[PDB]
DNA sequence: CACAATTCTAATTCTTCATCGCTTGT
DNA sequence: ACAAGCGATGAAGAATTAGAATTGTG
């Protein structure tokens, strides 16, 4: 029970309530303000929730060549009026829509049923597929349990990416220190061959 | 090619509407009453449906439907109130329309609803029947109750695919109670001996063949 | 050991939403959109929100004789944002204050903050305090489940109320048929002497 | 008569604000570091708190605070996104203002805040030590572990008094883990035999006397 | 009265935390 | 070599599935 998520907008403090009742809902959360910045962000989501008059032009034109790349579930969220703009959000490739002042339980509820190959997670010699919770290594499947497996996947979808130990709490955790260590040596000495470059204070990513 | 549904008793819109639909390039389906939905549910892709029928409200009825073929399926009522919205889109629905509507926002929500036998089952070990809604285990006619009939129907659909406790009460039971399905797997080893449910501590439960 | 609620707002998508995750929450609610509908609904309730904004006056002008009844937590929140309007909402009797555009976790955090002699409802020889959840009656103390607790104190606080049997339902058990009699009689069976007059196939009642 | 307290290491907006309350009259106390904002707690009716401090964080610490005596708090502090307001008033919290203010402002906001031995407890057979963290039940000396320790700590504060178990997890654990509580109270049936525990099926758990 | 959800309850599978010692670069 | 930090060690305290009569109920 638990998937990801990201989040374009520009207004200050409503992009910032939104984010604080979905951490608190289960669902990790990305934040853009620039459609340079979701380009990286965008193989890392699951879904989309995107705004229409935005800097760096009108998000709606640089769409589809982002829905190129992965065919993701996105809601365009935005204040405009016309039935014009429905078609043009949805004439192109997208999944749904809103308006303007709404009700949060509103979005969560357009999206709950949204929920219910792209299921794997491939980086080298490694199967994971979620929908069992199962990983392989040189055709070996090793059982973790529901925390393990939590930290290996965000890191094997994440690739070569560092955070922090305080920021790994409450990344595989969820919301609300050694710990970390202890137990990526129980992957090290249970996974034989594994690829995790440790570093120095700061340090954890994967090469491929 | 490309077929759907649709579910409405008001005659003057509903007869226009299949008309620039059957105008469109789709071939289409409709009935006026709930108990011919079930008949051509399957052949239909898509279907449209409404809340103010006359047998009744067509949300009732609606879970059963998405067990025979998971469509996508667009309510479309009179009911603006967002608490609609709600118990709609978490029950079995997939967005909502408003009561008039514009004809090309309609096809839009379609197309976005596109782009992206059935009652018997084979597992290895033994075989499932919908139809009289029961169960034959190596000859054995195994008795359960419904609520252990319909927990084994919607794991036997994804076999493999382990779900958490909290994502089944949503599942098997009505969407929206306690903390229970510890015990109801305890009954299906007490009487199905030998059924391959593995148990996964902090996880969930899965069905591995 | 849940409780109440209460709203009053002229502006219907904004009160339609905000009492869905409410409902969604667990706490009943009610809808107002008069003073002299606001009135009436008060005694019920340990919580009251409010808005400014609604038609047959301004709301805190009808406010001190709302906390005469009881001393009861009640928000405030409109489109005055001016300090002097927090000065008018919280020199006279209140807790708090707000703005129209929020995360609608704000509320539930402002109103979790305020939940933790009136834990009692008293009636027809009838002790009933809902911090320990025993029945006193006629000084004889009774046991009772979640549920026939839940209803039976549920007609207490609503003298002479009547409400369906499909009502009864979504009330007592959880949002999204036969019991309600089967269980009143279990009420009866329980306690002689119970003032539930049955109606005409219709609905219950608890006179006093 | 009235007493309130202050913690803020800002040097002369501290002093300005002080200055008023004792022109407001509201006997008062000032505090600048988190070594001894502990000590005088207890003789306030309030306390205005800033989390911006040299010698580190306040919420961390916030909940035991509040746990030896429960006088409304306010917090006021530069950090004004919605992210930090929820988590200040989920942790215990009471009210909130933003960094740059007036004053009436705040005096508004510490009489809506008013107008609605704390270390040691002895109950029948219970005669409990809070800081050594001992209990003498039934002439026998009792020692087990932490939570085992603020479990029987929130409960011998509210006693007599129910609380389902929801409410227990962010009421005596760390909020900002359902089987638990069930196998809690089993090991003080095994190490306190006799304790005076009812239960609720379907509902949650009490101390009787 | 049948059916179902509760509390035990009993025996494990996992986090977290000190301690030595060990891996990086300073 | 020094000086932070990072393997490892292996526990002990949390969770985590399994039975039995009880309780509640649509």
């Amino acid at each position: 029970m638990k998937q990801t998520l990201l989040l374009v907008e520009d207004d200050k403090n409503l992009a910032d309530g939104l984010l604080v009742s979905l951490e608190q809902a289960g669902y990790e959360c990305l934040h853009v303000e620039r459609i340079a910045d979701v380009e990286p962000q965008w193989k890392k989501a699951d879904l989309v929730i995107l705004d229409r008059q935005l800097p760096d032009g009108d998000s709606v034109q640089h769409l589809p060549e982002w829905k190129k790349i992965k065919d993701v579930p996105v809601i365009l969220l935005t204040a405009l009026v016309t039935v014009k703009d429905k078609v043009a959000g949805l004439d192109s490739g997208a999944n749904d829509y809103l308006t303007k002042p709404f009700a949060e339980a509103e979005l969560f509820a357009r999206i709950r049923a949204q929920l219910r190959n792209a299921d794997k997670v491939m980086t080298k010699d490694l199967e994971i597929d979620r929908a069992t919770r199962e990983v392989i290594f040189k055709g070996d499947l090793i059982t973790l349990t529901r925390t393990e497996f939590d930290l290996l996947l965000f890191l094997a979808s994440n690739l070569g990416r560092v955070f922090t130990r305080d920021e790994l709490l409450d990344h595989v955790w969820g919301y609300n220190t050694r710990t970390v260590d202890t137990h990526v040596l129980q992957l090290r000495q249970k996974l034989p061959g594994l690829e995790i470059e440790t570093l120095r204070g700061v340090g954890y990513k994967m090469k491929a």
